[PDB]
């Protein structure tokens, strides 16, 4: 039914759908095996993620997914985003084929890799040493900023940027996901709590929350929250603060405290991303350069 785009069109029979990876407001994501995604090797197997409508698919749900697909085609390719690989639009359900991140989202990645606690018995030379180190945490922050810098250059606003919308690959490469979606910004339930207990409003910039205004600088605010998430190793922002309290606190200029085991450099960056005036927040280009200096300094 949709027009044929031979640039991106991929034979659906070359896909073998596997285990589902999650759901969203519109559409779901399924792990899949692809054969000949590289046209030079028609029988080569590769692991991809497939986006597709649910069974309750409205015309709006289809429109949103179709819209996302077209955004995917225009943004282009970058190392730190979820890239479009192909689409299935002919003779069958709509498939949007993208890259697959084997290690899940950034939030769960960090939470599963929190350091050993005080109960754990000393067994071996490294039982006090956890999977995560400071330079790697900075590297994660750096890669997200580079990805956002790319998206910004392509005039793309994320509008949700969070650790849950950042995906981790086999080689611990950060990849920004779901950046080109229609997120229904004129009708957000600010009290909405997701199934994993997330309050998405805790990532909204003031001008986005109060004035419904979204810019790249509003994404910078969200990046600041994302920084806090990283150095809390998957912690939820504004700890133990209900949405009603968040409203008045934000109006009073309240900001999150400096998390434990976090150098003043990065909390400084967090506070810069949380400046009231969007023009006094660092650009993503400035964030990349700033995070690079810190990363180089710890990369002996
Ligand atoms: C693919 O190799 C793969 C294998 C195991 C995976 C896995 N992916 C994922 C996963 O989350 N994959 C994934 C998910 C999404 N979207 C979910 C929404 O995130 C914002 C996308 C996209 N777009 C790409 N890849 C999890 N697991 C197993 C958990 C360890």
């Amino acid at each position: 039914d949709l027009p044929l785009d031979p640039l991106w069109e991929f034979p659906r029979d070359r896909l073998v759908l596997g285990k589902p990876l999650g759901e969203g407001c519109f559409g779901q994501v399924v792990r899949a095996e692809a054969f000949g995604m590289d046209p030079a090797r028609p029988d080569q197997a590769s692991t991809v993620a497939v986006k597709m409508l649910k069974d309750n698919a409205s015309d709006k749900d289809l429109a949103d997914l179709v819209s996302e697909m077209e955004v995917m085609k225009l943004i282009g390719r970058h190392k730190n985003i979820i890239n479009l690989l192909g689409v299935c639009t002919q003779e069958g359900p709509l498939y949007v084929i993208v890259e697959c991140a084997a290690k899940g989202n950034l939030r769960e990645f960090l939470r599963a890799r929190r350091p050993p606690g005080p109960d754990l018995s000393p067994d071996g030379p490294r039982s006090s040493e956890g999977p995560l180190s400071f330079p790697v945490l900075v590297s994660c922050a750096y890669q997200v900023a580079r990805g956002m810098q790319y998206l910004e250059s392509r005039k793309c606003i994320h509008r949700d940027l969070a650790a849950r919308n950042v995906l981790v690959t086999e080689d611990n490469v950060m990849k920004i996901a779901d950046f080109g979606l229609a997120r229904g910004v004129h009708h957000i339930d600010y009290y909405k709590k997701t199934s994993n207990g997330r309050l998405p409003v805790k990532w909204m910039a003031p001008e986005a929350l109060f004035d419904e205004v979204y810019t790249h600088q509003s994404d910078v605010w969200s990046f600041g929250i994302l920084l806090w998430e990283i150095f809390t190793l998957g912690g939820s922002p504004y700890p133990g603060i209900p949405v009603e309290e968040l409203f008045s606190l934000l109006r009073e200029g309240h900001r999150m405290d400096r998390p434990p085991h976090c150098p003043p450099e990065l909390y400084g960056l967090m506070r810069e991303c949380w400046h009231a005036a969007p023009s006094q927040r660092p650009t993503f280009k400035q964030l990349v350069e700033a995070l690079d200096k810190v990363l180089l300094a710890v990369s002996e």
